[PDB]
């Protein structure tokens, strides 16, 4: 039951993408960094390999997308 | 009668902020050690610059609240 | 009155268990990149201490195991 729970639940949701977006950011940031640092030992893909590729997909869009729903159906 | 949907999201909210506080003291180690790298480079503030000074905030508090409240409406 | 609310809270859930595990992922990438550098300086425990030694868990089983349970708790 409650279904202004919603708001509530979503606004928990709301803080963890707040949380994630900045663990993303901050996390880039580092990536950055080291890129600068390995660029004189061959570069990050000569010491990481194609994994040096992998970044996180920032799924921010999808995840309001959902947050709306939850607070549309009630 | 049995509104525990609540419930195992709570449960559910609680297993993230484990995980996602886990990311952030891993990820801050990670600056430390970059830190430590880029002293003779002048700082990491001289490598980064508009970016250098963030660092993700702790939602605990206020997620912790926020999952308090859900489980206070029954 | 209506559980698409509790498939739109699981996929919420879902989502965000996408990004952390890419947030893990990259994360780790960053800190093999980090103990790459810091060999030749005495190794990443020497630069951090006992901190060192800690790495974000995968929740993946946890938090999948508890998105069926809401799923089944329907
Ligand atoms: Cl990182």
């Amino acid at each position: 039951g409650l279904r202004q729970l919603a708001n509530e639940t979503t606004q928990a949701l709301q803080l963890f993408l707040r949380a994630t977006t900045e663990l993303r950011t901050f996390s880039i940031l580092n990536r950055k960094a080291i890129d600068f640092l390995l660029q004189r030992w061959g570069g990050t893909c000569h010491i990481l390999g194609p994994d040096c590729a992998i970044e996180p997909h920032d799924w921010t869009k999808n995840i309001t997308d959902k947050i709306d729903q939850i607070i549309h159906d009630f």
